[PDB]
């Protein structure tokens, strides 16, 4: 009589709420990430120095008292010279990740940003795939960087956690090996 | 402090070590409500496709990829689909928590709000005008349409849960602000 609760879709019922590309969607990319971080030195040191990202843009609004730092995987030869083909190029780049900064969140001790995996939750992490899980682990022990999780621990094996410096949760995984871990 | 100078922002970056060679940012994980919802949302609206569905059934949890890529490039193998859906750049991942659906007290926080951190996903489009026009057709809720506010020729949108989406014309930021 009184309704089942629900479950997971089936791979029909989401399929069935799946549509086709509408033609004006055509050229659409998924280009940013946006997180806000406490301290762009040390967002800057981490994604560069421990991930390999590279700086590929900065927009800095004095009357707002922010700025933006553009982060990618790609090549520094590729940033154009010229400052507006700069900005276009930087803008236009699949799988950026965008760090707001608001000017003084540094020097404020009482402050600090919400990584979403307590309440109340929302985004819960951004995901890097690499060669080998468990020599980029290795390293990054040897870096001192903070672990969620560590590969061989918890129910899914080769698949880590690691935090930037505002908590924020970061998976590592190697794609070619998760079919069997699955 | 105010802001980082631009050699000080640089002064602060290194050079990518030979051991994240291929490193590669794969996804942006967010929890729905509803999966009907967002499936139906990422795919007839912003014309994203569903590239891979795991269930995890004594977790309660599915997990939904989805990417701008073509369906006919999706591998026909269960194992080759698997490392080909994990590998695509720019990948959107939502998580369901089985039962949230039914739950009408329960919602998730889309961090523009405190307590704050992540504050949205954006997309790059061809024209930002005509991308807009097409969704307020669609119903799409605003949080900032093109020509709302400051910074005019950029707009925020809200998927089914409340999170907050970019949509931006990359060649047109000089009518910016
Ligand atoms: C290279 C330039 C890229 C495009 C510039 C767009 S910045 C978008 C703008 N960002 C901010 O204001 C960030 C600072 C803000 N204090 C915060 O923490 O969110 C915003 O959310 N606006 C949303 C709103 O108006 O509500
Ligand atoms: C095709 C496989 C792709 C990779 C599968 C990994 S899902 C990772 C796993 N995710 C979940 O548990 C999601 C459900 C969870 N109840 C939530 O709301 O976050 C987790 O956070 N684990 C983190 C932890 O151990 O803390
Ligand atoms: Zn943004
Ligand atoms: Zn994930």
């Amino acid at each position: 009589e009184p309704q089942p609760p629900s479950g997971g879709l089936t791979d029909e019922a989401a399929l069935s709420c799946c549509s086709d590309a509408d033609p004006s969607t055509k050229d659409f990319l998924l280009q940013e990430t946006m997180l806000r971080v406490k301290d762009p030195k040390k967002s800057l040191d981490f994604y560069t120095r421990v991930l390999g990202m590279t700086l590929i843009q900065k927009c800095d609004f004095p009357i707002m008292k922010f700025s933006l730092y553009f982060l990618a995987y790609e090549d520094k030869n590729d940033i154009p010279k010229e400052k507006d083909e700069k900005i276009a190029w930087a803008l236009s780049r699949k799988a950026t990740l965008e760090l707001t900064h608001n000017w003084g969140t540094e020097d404020d001790e009482t402050q600090s940003y919400h990584n979403g995996n307590s309440d109340p939750r929302g985004f819960g992490h951004i995901g890097i795939a690499v060669p080998d899980v468990y020599s980029a682990c290795k390293r990054f022990e040897e870096l001192g960087v903070k672990f969620v999780k560590k590969p061989d621990d918890g129910k899914m094996k080769g698949l880590a956690f690691i935090q930037d410096p505002d908590g924020y949760w970061i998976q590592i995984l190697n794609p070619n090996k998760m079919a069997t871990l699955m």
